[PDB]
């Protein structure tokens, strides 16, 4: 039984709950181990003021890192991104990634190779407001070609293709340019169509076994942020653990994060800790629909 | 009911489980909802590669909480490692600032103040070594006076109270000592002994209701492993015991030291405590270390 690695790098808040601070939780609540990096510690999602760390500091807890997994082949190593807030250190990530893999080197594991992945949620805007440069899009879009799984959401996905989403066909021309960069699978966690505002759709896409391409929509219906952190180390961890059929993972993941958004109107946050037993669960709907 | 607060102002670690990385979870396991406020960001607690926060970084986080209590809430500070003395003095300021806004100052409502807890762990070193800027020993003797509940070992004792303990004699004269320089509990978490190698004691001693001083002793046998954090989770769940379950005090730290010696029991195997594997004991609420009095 190889030895399970997850690597989250995200952000961490004082007060709240966002990047790592639903992350770490959600892992380790689901029986994970994670090894933490937070990329910038602030006192809320909403006052950035604290601490960030530059590109070297990056540098040096992600070298030792690759300095114990050296010689030691005998892991499966799962890293998930989330908020970088500069380009340099979204490079220095990928660096330390890309040389990871390097002396490293509908089922889950006929996608993606579970010996290794980058799960990479390219955190830079929601709804016409950017958190980041101009430089970490470019930064991103050159890291895609490694990455074994996105998760934008509908903004991110118009920032890394170029191309406004107003209907279907734009997500799909999306989802086409993310795959031939080499992403795996792409998965937009959120569109919202002109026309439909009481729902909002999840699209999945990737390869099948036939070198053939697949699409499929998620109907959901509709807000507190952190539900697209919730949903990454979500999962991930239904991912490396369960492995097996995404579109069942995703349904899976789909029921956790509605039923801890249905306590979370009471406040601003997501309810994580007061629905904890809900975050470790089964998954136990939402099934799939073909896109074409 | 008011509204809980919790602070834990400790390390944080890219590997393995000490400080913030225990606290966090520990506290998010047990329903608590904990700010974090992570002092260092280390690799390993044996590698202190990576970055720390400077006073005016810590004063920017802290300071910003200041603001939007000056109310209808228990505010308890949880101090863990904290490497840099002005770091450990910004910690101190924030938290009297917080005190001077509100005009501040066996069972444990009687024996402390649950509208405002400071309970300092004042991580310094083990075993004879000093681990922190040595500036620091001197900073956390300035934050004496003004904590609540203090949990050193019992090298950090000896810093603290400038005396060797050789004897219980001498544990006397350092509860003694820190309970008369104004902290209300006092908990030495663990002292070795010359000439009774099998057994660690930890030690407590308050005012009871009367304002008479009162000392007692676990007896815990001690476990030969190879893995540290046990302070860091001895502390989080402390806090979380007293604000949650209250009571009787010397029960409380029969409960949380069942749990530590459960976790450390089913972590005889590695390097680190393995909190998430026996996160289920961590979340609870077999009492093999009793309480005898010393005296
Ligand atoms: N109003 C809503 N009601 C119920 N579920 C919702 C609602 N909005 C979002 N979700 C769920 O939350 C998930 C995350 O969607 P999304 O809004 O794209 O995350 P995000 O936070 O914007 N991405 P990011 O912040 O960059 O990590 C969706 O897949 C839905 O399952
Ligand atoms: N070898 C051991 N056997 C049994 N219980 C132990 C052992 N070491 C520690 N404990 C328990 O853990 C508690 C905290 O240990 P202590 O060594 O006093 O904290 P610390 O030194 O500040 N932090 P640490 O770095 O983990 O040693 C003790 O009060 C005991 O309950
Ligand atoms: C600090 C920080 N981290 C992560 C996110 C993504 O939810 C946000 C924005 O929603 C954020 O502000
Ligand atoms: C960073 C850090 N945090 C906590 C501790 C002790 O639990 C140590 C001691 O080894 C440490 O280095
Ligand atoms: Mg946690
Ligand atoms: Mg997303
Ligand atoms: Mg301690």
């Amino acid at each position: 039984m190889k030895k399970e690695n997850i690597i989250s790098i995200q952000s961490q808040v004082f007060d709240g709950f966002c990047g790592n601070n639903i992350a770490a939780f959600v892992f380790r609540r689901r029986g994970h181990i994670p090894k933490i990096l937070n990329t910038v510690q602030y006192y809320s999602k909403f006052k950035h003021s604290g601490v960030e760390l530059n590109s070297q500091e990056v540098d040096i807890i992600l070298s030792e890192y690759n300095k114990d997994q050296e010689f030691m082949n005998d892991s499966n190593i799962y890293f998930l991104t989330g908020y970088i807030k500069n380009a340099e250190c979204v490079d220095m990530v990928t660096k330390n990634i890309l040389e990871l893999r390097r002396k490293r080197k509908y089922f889950i594991e006929n996608i993606i190779n579970l010996n290794f992945l980058w799960v990479c949620d390219p955190v830079m805007g929601d709804n016409g407001r950017l958190y980041v440069d101009e430089r970490v899009v470019e930064s991103y879009k050159k890291a895609i070609e490694y990455v074994d799984i996105i998760t934008p959401n509908q903004y991110e996905t118009e920032l890394l293709c170029g191309i406004k989403i107003n209907e279907e066909k734009d997500v799909i021309k999306c989802l086409d340019v993310l795959l031939h960069k080499g992403v795996k699978i792409v998965i937009i966690t959120s569109v919202n169509y002109n026309f439909d505002k009481d729902h909002l759709f999840l699209y999945v896409s990737f390869f099948n076994n036939k070198n053939k391409i697949v699409y499929f929509k998620y109907k959901i219906l509709k807000n507190c942020f952190g539900s697209g952190d919730l949903f990454s180390c979500l999962l991930l961890s239904f991912i490396v653990k369960q492995k097996g059929n995404i579109l069942h993972i995703i349904s899976k993941v789909l029921n956790i994060v509605q039923n801890v958004i249905k306590n979370s109107l009471t406040g601003l946050e997501l309810n994580i800790i007061e629905n904890q037993d809900i975050i470790a669960s089964d998954g136990l709907l939402i099934k799939e629909e073909p896109v074409f």
